């Protein structure tokens, strides 16, 4: 009783004061042609957008390792003809890092996100360590992700509306523990 | 033919020193109102209690980190009215260590356990960085959790309780290769 | 447009000068009686092999740590009775490396390789720390994996096979990505 009473006040409290703190981030606009699955609480969303008869998604996949800058893995996919060119990635002070490049025969699978379809993605072939190609290669797939909008304008929109949606979660947050204490 | 007697003939011979060697943990008594889901050969099982409407579960998630000591982590679900307050903690010494602390619109997704579930809410918003959380809404998280029955004394039958159910299934294990073997 | 001929010509000079470069590894010969179980693009592939009325099972499961030596990390099943004895190993330098020893009374699930499956079996009894056993008994579980095929020659094999498939999935995926952005 005393306890959850407690909870209820001190959740209450942070809403109040977070409000009232500098910093708060502003929300962006998205880039034009993207579409984007983001809803309230869920951290990691999607984006979409065609690019002729392709399609392109972007999925992000976590945040990690420890760090005094806060770097973001996500799953760029390409997809037509019922196969997909998947670049694993990670944005990085604004900028997009291609980690993996692989290749889905079946795009199907690849487009499937559910925890079996990620098992059997994680039984092929993940593509060479970018560190074992020319830059003539490297450089091309850069350039390929570029002309589909693919590049520090996207990635710099990544951070700024995580921060933006991180936010409005941490608010949800402490409303919605509030309530269910009350 | 031969290796397999070798096999036969080792592991019993394990067995039956293992059941002479001294420091064999004794069976903890389960704490009152708490009902325990554990299974010869598995490790990881599940706690439940009630308290008033909502039902407190505790499911133990893993051992992590080299470590001199071993700490165990597990999952502290308050579930009511459809949602649920989830606290990711470890045991660390007998105490309690929250190391984050989540809420579930859907109750009945925090509630499941498959492979799918844990997929699908490992895109969630995972709450705030405790370290970014002043006293007074850290230590009401605790008071809560202590109200509850989640206390030291808990944190400390779920040390004793694994130390015996491993010595348990150690034993199982033993036997059950030997027949096997044989 | 630009952007995609220049990804196409750079995968086909890339796909040109690999097959020009020293190194090329040769495809080994399958041990006798062991049966194999790898298509073009799929880097975990599985082996297997009779043993009078037990099967032996050899399944990929990744590659690991930062390491200037390849190390590769599979489990070895010995399935007999709807039971089975799993081995949690790691290939370092040619030789098996046994990391974990379990039992599975409930074979059929030590079989199955889905996401739920594998979730299902993490929560089981891993077996003690090698460390802790002496050499009795772990010698005892090399000479029984040994009787069965499973020695320096095996793995021997495995290292062999899995750099001469690497490389053949490596063209492949240029030539895919050629086909794809073309």
């Amino acid at each position: 009783a005393v306890s959850d009473q407690r909870l209820s006040e001190a959740t209450l409290r942070e809403l109040e004061d977070e409000r009232q703190r500098a910093g708060l981030p502003e929300k962006p606009e998205i880039p034009e042609g993207w579409t984007i699955d983001r809803k309230p609480g869920v951290t990691h969303f999607t984006m979409r957008k065609s690019h002729g008869d392709e399609e392109i998604i972007l999925q992000l996949t976590g945040e990690d390792r420890s760090n005094e800058e806060i770097t973001r893995t996500l799953d760029v996919l390409v997809v037509n003809g019922g196969k997909a060119l998947v670049f694993g990635m990670s944005v990085e002070d604004g900028e997009f890092v291609i980690n993996n490049v692989c290749f889905r025969h079946d795009g199907k699978l690849a487009l499937d996100t559910s925890a079996e379809a990620q098992f059997q993605k994680s039984q092929l072939y993940m593509g060479p360590d970018l560190a074992d190609l020319e830059d003539h290669l490297v450089d091309s797939f850069t350039s390929y992700l570029s002309a589909r909008g693919v590049n520090d304008t996207l990635a710099n929109f990544i951070d700024q509306f995580s921060l933006w949606s991180e936010q409005a979660d941490y608010e949800e947050w402490l409303s919605s523990i509030n309530k269910f204490v009350s």
